[PDB]
């Protein structure tokens, strides 16, 4: 996360750390005790059994008592996720067990089915354990940045018309570079206490205004998410 601050340890309990080969790879969120929502691209060319979902963490490197580590029993990627286009960059993860709810391991709510994406200007927040700059610099723990929803017609121009109706953008509330970076994918864009977006792609350099931060418009997927969840009891 660029242009962000470190969060109060355990102040965002829904945050999941998807890790492959010891190293933290992506972000995600706890939907239900057994379910985690993430970016479909995180699992591309990975063997699931090399992966763990870590909940209740702040300093990922430290083995905290608050931490709860689970395996991926099953991964449901959006059937229509397209590499090259990056559309439908969403997936669901069924853990090998249910997470024990506590003050450090908690749920995040999706918008209703009756939901349009947040308006251009809306104050939103993006958390993650990914890089803090374009120099591979690591955060001291879970970081968050305060962002504001950017007009899609504006975002689509910057992106040379590569944006689909199921994507949504952010921009910093000021002149500084604020947003997501590498290893922040899958993590949620919280708007009005609901997961409105999910960290998908950005340009080359982090928070660069010329290439605004693109997210998956969660509301457009709510129906699918539940379908999958009720499918697997
Ligand atoms: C859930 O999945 C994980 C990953 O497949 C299981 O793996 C254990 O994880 C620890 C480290 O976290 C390893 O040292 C053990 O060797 C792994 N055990 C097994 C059985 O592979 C984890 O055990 C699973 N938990 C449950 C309750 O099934
Ligand atoms: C997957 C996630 O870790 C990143 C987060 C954005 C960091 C960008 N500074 N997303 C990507 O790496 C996606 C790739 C997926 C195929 C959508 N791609 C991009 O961000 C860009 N097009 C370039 C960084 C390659
Ligand atoms: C973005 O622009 C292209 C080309 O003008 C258009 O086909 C597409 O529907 C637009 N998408 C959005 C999200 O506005």
């Amino acid at each position: 996360i660029i242009g962000g601050h470190e969060v109060t340890p355990h102040s965002r309990p829904y945050m999941a750390s998807v890790r492959f080969g010891g190293q933290h790879h992506c972000g995600g969120f706890l939907l239900r005790a057994r379910w985690v929502v993430s970016a479909a691209h995180c699992f591309s060319h990975r063997d699931l059994r090399t992966g763990l979902v870590v909940l209740g963490a702040h300093v990922l490197s430290t083995a905290e008592p608050t931490q709860q580590v689970f395996g991926i029993d099953a991964l449901t990627t959006h059937p229509d996720y397209h590499p090259m286009t990056h559309a439908n960059d969403i997936c669901l993860l069924r853990l090998n067990g249910s997470a024990v709810l506590g003050p450090a391991v908690g749920l995040l709510r999706l918008p209703g089915r009756r939901a349009r994406p947040p308006t251009a200007g809306t104050r939103c927040r993006v958390a993650g354990w990914g890089f803090v700059s374009d120099f591979e610099e690591l955060p001291p723990g879970l970081m968050e940045a305060k962002v504001r929803v950017l007009d899609p017609d504006v975002c689509n121009s910057s992106w040379k018309g590569h944006l689909t109706l199921t994507m949504l953008c952010t921009r910093s509330g000021d002149s500084h570079r604020r947003g997501f970076c590498s290893a922040d994918s899958g993590g949620p864009l919280v708007c009005r206490n609901r997961a409105h977006g999910l960290v998908s792609f950005s340009g080359l350099w982090c928070g660069d205004p010329k290439t605004p931060d693109v997210y998956t418009q969660v509301s457009a997927f709510v129906a699918w998410i539940w379908d999958v969840v009720r499918r697997s009891s």
